[PDB]
């Protein structure tokens, strides 16, 4: 019957929101459980892996009735196969796969700056600029005879690729606002993600975050 | 008849390998180009960028015919689907992708070791011991040893990449972990893996 659906993580976006966008995108209903709200986040993951079975004690886990799932990205992979944000090729689920790896490696870059103190003018001067061209350069080839009002990265529909850029950039200005100015594509694309109901409604209505 | 392969890297063995060793499994015909083998691989890397349209200006790049595919893991996934070695139910497929991102998770603190000399004892006595223990916990849930299903997955060959890399530095690593051991004594051992092995040549990561 479809069984209780449950997000296991700590309070913060980090390594979850993809998938909590992917849920609020869908209208799907489950239970965000954060560690931290309610008591001390370092004693609720410890009872956590007490209580449950996960393959390699880290967080986010999605149980599922009684499945456990591990690993954001291959939950996320899985979860735009089963809801169809996959795309509707295998060529153009490869494209959308090439791009969320493309979102890892620049957002990698981003939390060594804003988490772990890591030289933020590396990122700001050579790799920001540099990355921030090659999503404009691949929605540049997607767009303008594809689509008008609306910007897809892959196909003429969206798919987790979209989410994942849109999260990527809602993320590096909450610490440099202006990051976006020259990139005329990629920011008409983060507020056409932003306009739509579902992603709108979750996040005027989502805590703010320090990661 | 269909169209011609060509995988670009460095002459190394790196993010590449994983797509080497199921192109040699598969025993899949593709030209495996390699910078500096023949000129110098800073030059051929440069010249490389300007012939080709990369997405991310990174290699490995996977060219089939006139498409060029980039980010070895969505490769690799592209490949497992189209040649039918990934899980087969959706669930399967999810098992299979789990483990993958496991593996890049403690590949990746290999790779702080083995290449960019970090702290070798923290990999040693924390990291490798301890994820060793996660696949061999996940080898006895699921139990010829395969971790989905009982057929071969890019995931099988993922975990035998894994532990054949960090073995060019650490060669008694799984010595505790039996079930991982014979996993991976057995995925080298298979026909076209065994045979690509003996003639591959070696390398510095
Ligand atoms: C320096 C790394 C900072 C990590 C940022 C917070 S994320 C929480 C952390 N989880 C991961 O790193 C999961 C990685 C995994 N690849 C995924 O994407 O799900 C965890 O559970 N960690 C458990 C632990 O550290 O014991
Ligand atoms: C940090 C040095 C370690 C060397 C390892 C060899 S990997 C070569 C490197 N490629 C990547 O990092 C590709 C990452 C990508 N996420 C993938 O997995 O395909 C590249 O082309 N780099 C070209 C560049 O950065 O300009
Ligand atoms: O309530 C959410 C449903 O799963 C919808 O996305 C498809 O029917």
């Amino acid at each position: 019957m479809g069984d209780n659906i449950v997000l296991y993580y700590f309070d913060a976006r980090g390594k979850a929101e993809l998938i909590r966008l992917i849920f609020a995108y869908l209208g799907i209903e489950y239970t965000d459980k954060r560690f931290g709200v309610n008591g001390d986040a370092f004693v609720e993951f410890k009872n956590f892996k007490k209580e449950k079975d996960t393959p390699f004690e880290q967080v986010p886990i999605l149980q599922i009735g009684d499945l456990i799932l591990a690993q954001s990205q291959a939950i996320v992979r899985y979860l735009s196969k089963k809801y169809n944000i996959c795309g509707e090729s295998e060529l153009n689920e490869f494209y959308a796969d090439m791009i969320f790896c493309g979102v890892q490696d620049i957002h990698y870059k981003f939390n060594n700056t804003n988490l772990f103190k890591q030289n933020e003018t590396t990122f700001l001067n050579e790799d920001l600029p540099k990355w921030s061209g090659y999503f404009e350069k691949l929605l540049k080839k997607n767009h303008t005879n594809n689509n008008n009002d609306k910007y897809y990265f892959v196909g003429n529909n969206l798919t987790y690729a979209d989410l994942a850029v849109f999260n990527l950039y809602d993320d590096i200005e909450t610490k440099y606002p202006s990051s976006l100015k020259n990139f005329p594509l990629l920011k008409a694309h983060n507020e056409f993600i932003s306009n739509l109901p579902n992603i709108k409604n979750y996040i005027t209505n989502r805590k703010e975050s320090v990661y």
